[PDB]
């Protein structure tokens, strides 16, 4: 089989790129190792920048989002007794963010694709990339027991952190930057009303706590836990008690608890690979970089990467300007580093780190006091939070 | 001998407090271990916040300053090839800073005092504080070979980092926060024209470099060096070569070099003691806290401490409200922590740290890129730099 752009991975990166390209006339084929259910089993993100909200409307897949996604104009940071709200809409110059589950976005895009009739091969085993530097690179995979071959012009590595794309680029060509945090987040999804109309990021001596929502009858919560904790050790009861212990008393007593729908511990990490391409292979989303979830930048960076890749391929196919595709990494890395710096900051001022002396405790505390107190400080949180502009 | 407020140390803290109090009718006595020449031999600071510029005018010692001090409306940060200017006057809402040597300030205040006829005992040896919690505390010292006794109501510990005041408060009463940096600054004063009309803070792979001035025919420079470097190893020649190597080529070739008047290596440190008082003893300036010089906050925090101590003693003596003097530490520590956080930040984004991995290099670089590029970011540097308001 032949195609123009072969897409590895059917996560939101791949589905979004595949959807945008299809709509532009560029035929693409998606290869996914798992089944649609497995992909839809992932809870992950819930906060979307205005830029992605527009990319979806552009991909033509926004009906449901316009209806169910929630527009927010502020967040709340809670520390040392106090709860401080950040008015995003006025501090950013009118921008806001939309809360809409990642699982929903995937579900929508997945519906959109199936109806379009565009090719999607789920259960594609042992995918291998070949001739990345030639004019005709190709992909081999197994469907059942038959090794098939797919010829294409370009390959988009949207297969996430442990995908095959990044491992296909010769090591000596990529320079890796990485930071592993000594903690993870134990997340939880539950069919209960959220405790707040806006999100609450809480710094507490016992660790970080997050109060989020997916809808008016569905909440998403998380608490920082050591990397040594196994999820089967945290009963629902244990979670809510721990959650209540880390929140402001006035919030903890408004909390409507309930049985969990999903629970899992995600480890924290920062990871950037430079550059993000090799010959005719271009990396996007988690295949190239990882940011700790504290800043909600993961899904959002995948969308911006994809937005840039889509727009550079339109020009190459449509305007014959394949030279522009060399600019890909440079354009993406500028955003990527800014977002990695903001995600890192958010993480360091809201989380409790082990083995921290008195001076750093006081500085973390003061970082919060200064930033939530200054008008200039709040603005840096706001403009970064709603997401910096696309270049 | 008796007095109302005994002042230990004749540095700018002591002289300023002593001058303000004298003018208010409150009699004070200053005790200095060294000689006036030794004190005037110290080069130290050169940048003053508007708040101190006003405190001096209030202490009535500003004629010379109004004439020789230089008002600046911007600074320049130079990194990775580029040189970015920060317009302080518009980003802070009209504030600026004054460049005027610390040695000058001391010299002025010292002239003012001698003419006032107020008591100053230079060469006061082996000073000891007694009865700090009684109603009549006292100070003993030796002048030549005679141990004299000074009775007073209150004692102001303005004796700097290694003074006797802080060691007089029972250890179990103070909680100490401290950070020692793995480097120091090798400073240099020279009778040459400065290379810039505004200061230049430079981040370079070889380390930090600073271009400052004391006047139109006098410059002050500094370069970050390891803690293992002895000043006698750095000839003047060696300094300028090193300085030129760390600056932008366009600046390095405008540099007018020359023989040094002064040279010395000052180690970097962050230090805060809580609280800043014990009974009838109140700590001020370096006696209580140390900030790395990167943010120019040292002399400025001494002035604000002194401003608060002076104003709380006016109320006690003048209005009989000695209860207010309990509020001293709390008022001072708020400013102190904000300034310690800003000085720490400045230090971490302009200095080269040993044993730093790739990720942190990129973050330091991006911290600079984001802050010098955002309008909100530049404002946080500006408002902090010109100095936050006095409470
Ligand atoms: C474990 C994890 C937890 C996260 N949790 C959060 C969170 O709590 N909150 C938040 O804000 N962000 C979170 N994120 C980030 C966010 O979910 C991601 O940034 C976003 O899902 C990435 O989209 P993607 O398309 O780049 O990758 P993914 O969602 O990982 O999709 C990648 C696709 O690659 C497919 N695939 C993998 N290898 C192969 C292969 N060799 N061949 C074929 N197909 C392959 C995968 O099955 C998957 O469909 C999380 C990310 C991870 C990895
Ligand atoms: C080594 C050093 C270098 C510095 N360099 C810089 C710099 O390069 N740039 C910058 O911006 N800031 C610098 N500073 C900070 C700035 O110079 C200080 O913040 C400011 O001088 C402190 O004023 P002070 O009155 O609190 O202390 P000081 O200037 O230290 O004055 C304290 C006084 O205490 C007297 N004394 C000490 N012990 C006794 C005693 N037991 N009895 C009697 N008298 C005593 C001392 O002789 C001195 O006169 C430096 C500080 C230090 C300590
Ligand atoms: N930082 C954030 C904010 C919201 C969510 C969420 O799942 O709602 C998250 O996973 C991380
Ligand atoms: N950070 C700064 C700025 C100026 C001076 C100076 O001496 O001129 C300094 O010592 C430190």
């Amino acid at each position: 089989m032949k195609t123009q752009v072969a897409i590895i991975g059917a996560g939101p990166s791949g589905l979004l790129l595949g959807q945008l390209l299809h709509k532009a006339g560029i035929d693409n084929v998606i290869l996914e190792r798992q089944t649609p259910d497995y992909v839809l089993g992932r809870i992950r993100a819930g906060v979307l920048e205005q830029g992605m909200v527009d990319l979806l409307r552009e991909a033509g897949v926004d009906r449901r989002m316009a209806r169910d996604g929630l527009v927010h104009e502020g967040v709340e940071i809670a520390f040392a007794g106090q709860r401080r709200r950040i008015d995003l809409k006025r501090l950013s110059g009118g921008k806001t963010v939309t809360v809409y589950g990642q699982t929903e976005v995937t579900r929508d895009l997945m519906e959109a694709r199936e109806a379009s009739g565009a090719t999607t091969v789920y259960q594609a085993a042992e995918v291998r990339l070949h001739d990345l530097q030639g004019e005709r690179p190709y992909v081999t995979f197994e469907r059942d027991g038959e090794r098939l071959r797919l010829d294409c012009d370009y390959i988009a590595g949207c297969d996430g952190f442990h995908g095959i794309s990044r491992q296909s680029i010769p090591a000596e060509r990529l320079k890796v930057f990485e930071r592993v945090y000594p903690f993870g987040w134990l997340g939880l999804l539950a069919d209960t009303p959220p405790v707040s109309h806006e999100l609450i990021y809480a710094n507490h001596p016992r660790g970080f706590a997050l109060c989020s929502q997916r809808s008016a009858t569905r909440s998403r919560y998380a608490v920082q836990v050591p990397l040594t904790e196994k999820v089967e050790d945290w009963s629902d009861e244990r979670f809510w008690t721990e959650l209540k212990a880390r929140l402001p008393a006035e919030v903890a007593e408004k909390l409507v608890t309930g049985p969990s729908l999903e629970k899992s511990i995600a480890p924290l990490r920062s990871f950037v690979v430079e550059p993000m391409q090799h010959g005719r292979l271009f990396l996007a989303g988690d295949a190239a970089h990882i940011v700790p979830p504290t800043g909600a930048k993961g899904l959002n960076l995948a969308a911006s990467d994809v937005s840039t890749l889509y727009r550079l391929l339109l020009k190459a196919y449509r305007e014959g300007r394949g030279e522009l595709l060399e600019r890909y990494s440079a354009i993406c890395l500028r955003r990527i580093w800014k977002a990695e710096r903001f995600s890192w900051w958010m993480t360091s001022v809201l989380h409790r780190f082990p083995d921290t002396d008195a001076f750093s405790q006081r500085i973390q505390q003061t970082e919060l006091e200064y930033y939530l107190g200054s008008e200039a400080g709040l603005a840096t949180i706001a403009e970064n939070y709603v997401g910096l502009p696309y270049e």
